[PDB]
């Protein structure tokens, strides 16, 4: 049982796509220049690695953007969990629009979408990728891992937020 993979992203060698330095940058709050376009400006997202697999990346077409919220979605987020299945992607910042004891003040959250089936490169890698993304996730708001699309569960996000003092996710919507 001897394997022999490459030597870079196999033991974790990613480096944020740079657009990730914008992922955290977005999904913030009223930062939306004007949220009527911001809604369609990419403000929620999942990411993974690269063509050869590296930089936190958009390995496909995941990504919510707050604007969709109300089309194929409606403000929660599990739809976004649906964006990420299990065989491909792990770090995701989704503009979290949720009230709290503080009230609706939007606070996105880091998503280590780590499915028990994803490829190794998106497990052994993220192990050290959460440091690279971190160097760009200056403020993650919510490092939240999920090895099941349920750890993302808004009710559970209503625990990561609704497990202390919010008002929605754990209160109004869930």
């Amino acid at each position: 049982t001897m394997i022999t993979p490459s030597s870079g992203n196999s033991a974790s060698g990613v480096q944020v796509a740079d657009e990730v330095c914008r992922i955290f940058y977005d999904m913030k709050v009223r930062k939306c220049s004007t949220p009527e376009e911001i809604k369609k400006r990419k403000k929620a997202v999942i990411f993974c690695l690269s063509a050869d697999k590296k930089c936190i990346i958009v390995e496909e077409g995941k990504e919510i953007l707050v604007g969709d919220v109300g089309v194929t979605i409606t403000d929660p987020f599990k739809h976004f969990v649906g964006m990420l299945p299990e065989k491909d992607c792990r770090y995701a910042l989704y503009d979290a629009s949720f009230e709290t004891k503080e009230s609706r003040k939007e606070e996105l959250m880091f998503f280590l979408w780590a499915p028990e089936l994803a490829p190794l490169k998106s497990k052994m890698i993220y192990a050290s990728s959460k440091d690279a993304i971190k160097k760009k996730f200056q403020g993650i708001k919510h490092e939240c891992q999920a090895n099941g699309p349920e750890d993302l569960n808004r009710a559970c996000i209503a625990e990561k937020l609704g497990g202390s003092l919010i008002v929605a996710f754990e209160g109004c919507p869930v």
